């Protein structure tokens, strides 16, 4: 039963194997802010944020949150606490800041719990279609595929069903469509698709066509916290929620989150966002409680060189986890200037 002792800031940078283009931006390094939390028993435990450098997809950054958890620690530094419960409700007040909350989260379950080994059903994403990509699904041979919503989404999907294997399929949406789309929504009721992410930015369209015609609608963005999750899976006939830690605010209220929903009726998926192998592990732990594969993504398809070496290594249809161990060499800590 234990007090806090050390706080250590660190920061990691790698290459994107290929460039990720936003509306706002181009990524070609994943800047990340990692803590770490000593005890006072001597031991290390790690923490992965999901902010970026930039406030381009959120209003919390690398900066922002380094200032949150650096004044947590103070507020909150040899406290004598007992249990998970009690190390929790020192981040009720960090709850306006869900990407501070889940980094300090992350190091506090560590604290407490033992870390599995297991696998989870490799759920792709499907980037844009090209020879080598359909001959790299060829080989993973995953069970479901995700394909982002273009106008030849139709096509698309006739090119990917060309694989010999079944999958489930998934579109993305990204809150893009309108009563543009109806015709193309409800043709598409007919094409097997197991959820469509957030087809509209505005949520009430939804009852502009009679339940039933479009494939099942999932949150995603939407899916800000479980109250609003329930709020919104009520009013509208939506299936299946993606649960984002960083978003709801850590490890533990998504798990809440998969308790309640499951009696609930609607689906859940668990989901990181370019994430290194601390993250990930995590985010897949969660993810193997939910009735979909999870947008985890394999070890080495986005950095070939990772802090914790090979988290989610794809091996027949399934990524493979084991406890994650930070690699000290990888990381650089915040406050220098570094080569990497």
């Amino acid at each position: 039963s234990l007090k806090l002792t050390a706080l250590h800031f660190y920061k990691y940078s790698e290459p994107f194997k290929s460039q990720i283009v936003t509306p706002k931006v181009t990524l070609t390094h994943r800047d990340c802010l990692f803590i770490e939390l000593i005890d006072d028993k001597g031991n290390a435990y790690f923490g992965e944020c999901n902010a970026f450098q930039t406030d381009w997809y959120d209003h919390e950054t690398i900066a922002s949150v380094k200032h949150v958890i650096e004044q947590w620690f103070e507020d909150n530094r040899n406290k004598s606490f007992e249990t998970y419960e009690a190390a929790l409700k020192l981040v009720d007040s960090l709850e306006n800041t869900p990407a501070a909350r889940a980094t300090i989260v992350m190091a506090l379950y560590q604290m407490f719990h033992v870390l599995p080994s297991f696998s989870v059903a490799y759920g792709a994403t499907a980037s844009g279609l090209s020879n080598k990509q359909l001959e790299s699904l060829k080989a993973t041979k995953p069970t479901r595929i995700k394909l982002k919503w273009t106008p030849q989404i139709m096509h698309q999907i006739r090119v990917l069903r060309e694989l010999d294997f079944h999958f489930q399929l998934v579109i993305d949406a990204n809150e893009s469509l309108d009563r543009q789309d109806f015709t193309q929504l409800q043709l598409l009721a007919r094409e097997q698709v197991l959820y469509i992410e957030e087809p509209f930015k505005d949520i009430s369209m939804l009852d502009e066509v009679a339940d039933g015609t479009i494939p099942p609608i999932a949150l995603d963005e939407k899916a800000t916290s479980l109250l609003d999750i329930i709020n919104l899976i009520e009013l509208y006939n939506v299936k299946v929620v993606v649960l984002k830690p960083f978003r709801l605010g850590g490890i533990d209220k998504v798990q809440t989150a998969i308790d309640t929903l499951k009696s609930h009726g609607a689906k859940v998926v668990i989901g990181g966002m370019y994430e290194y192998g601390l993250s990930r592990y995590f985010t897949a732990m969660l993810a193997r409680k939910g009735d979909y594969p999870g947008d985890v993504t394999p070890a080495g398809y986005y950095f070939e060189q990772d802090v914790v070496a090979h988290s989610g290594i794809l091996k027949e249809g399934r990524l493979e986890f084991r406890p994650p161990l930070v690699d000290i060499t990888q990381l650089q800590p915040y406050e220098g200037h570094h080569h990497h």
